[PDB]
């Protein structure tokens, strides 16, 4: 396994069609998951499955620029399972991220970021064991 966190650089940034996955198995009894794609110290987009958010399970995503978290966009789907082996696809598209887990489309996420080229590293972070993280040109 990866160690966690785990910083995945991205050379050049992102650019649509790239594809980014993510394997690994989410620990037993998880709070919380997290993937930051970074511009520098911003945020450009933050993915972070909730476990227990006032005991609901939800996706929160958001952008932090300049120290400061924008408006949420919350995902109720939650493909996601305590003790259960997952796949994160995330397809940078020309509009936005397009996120797939386990084969199935979760959601999307408009491009607030709009520098796609200095998206340059991605962060991987929380209640999981990390098999994996790589990119390709699809
Ligand atoms: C792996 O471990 C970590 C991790 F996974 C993380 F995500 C983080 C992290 O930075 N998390 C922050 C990040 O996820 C951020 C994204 O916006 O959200 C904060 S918590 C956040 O705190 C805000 C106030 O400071 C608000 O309370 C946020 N809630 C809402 O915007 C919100 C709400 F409160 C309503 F009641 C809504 O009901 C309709 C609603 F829609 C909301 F969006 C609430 O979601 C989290 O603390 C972290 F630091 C970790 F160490």
């Amino acid at each position: 396994p990866l160690i966690v966190p785990y910083n995945l650089p991205l050379p050049g940034g992102v650019v649509p069609r790239m594809l980014i996955t993510i394997l690994g198995t989410v620990k037993p009894n998880a709070n919380r998951i997290a993937l930051d794609f970074q511009r520098g110290n911003d945020v450009a987009f933050h993915f972070n499955p909730r476990f227990n958010e006032n005991n609901r399970r939800v996706i929160v995503c958001n952008t932090k620029l300049d120290n400061n978290w924008g408006r949420e966009e919350r995902q109720s789907v939650f493909p996601f399972e305590s003790g259960k082996p997952f796949k994160i696809q995330v397809l940078v598209e020309p509009d936005h991220f397009k996120v797939a887990v386990n084969d199935a489309h979760l959601l999307q996420y408009n491009h607030r970021v709009k520098k796609l080229n200095e998206i340059s590293k991605l962060g991987i972070s929380g209640d999981i064991d990390l098999t994996s993280a790589s990119y390709t040109m699809i």
